[PDB]
């Protein structure tokens, strides 16, 4: 009957994130020696963690909602109308990408002919 004993600690791993908060981790084994018949087990944590902090992860631009369509440029005979949006939802931050698309849309309106 031999009591367990811990190996030395493994090296610490790298930070689990390249941005934001995460942990570095290191482990050990009760192999030195392994507990024998009716031997005492190793005591304490077989692994440890720490805090690793990195700069904020990029926040990519989301589009906010479209504005209501503007009133047609004409009441009759084929006008145009316009609406628009912002890339603020969220705003690109910490190097995040720009929104992809048009800030503005146009379309025909009242295409029927006028009396």
């Amino acid at each position: 009957l031999q009591d367990g004993g811990w190996s030395h600690w493994s090296p610490w791993s790298s930070c689990s994130v390249t941005c934001g908060d995460g942990v570095i981790t290191r482990i050990r084994l009760c192999n030195s020696p392994s507990p024998q018949m009716n031997g005492k087990p190793c005591e304490g944590e077989a692994r440890e963690t720490k805090a690793c902090k990195k700069d904020a992860c990029p926040i990519n631009g989301g589009w906010g909602p479209w504005s209501p369509w503007d009133i047609c440029s004409v009441t009759c005979g084929g006008g145009v109308q316009k609406r628009s949006r912002l890339c603020n939802n969220p705003t690109p931050q910490f190097g995040g990408k720009d929104c992809v698309g048009d800030v503005t849309e146009n379309q025909i309106c009242n295409k029927q002919d006028c009396p």
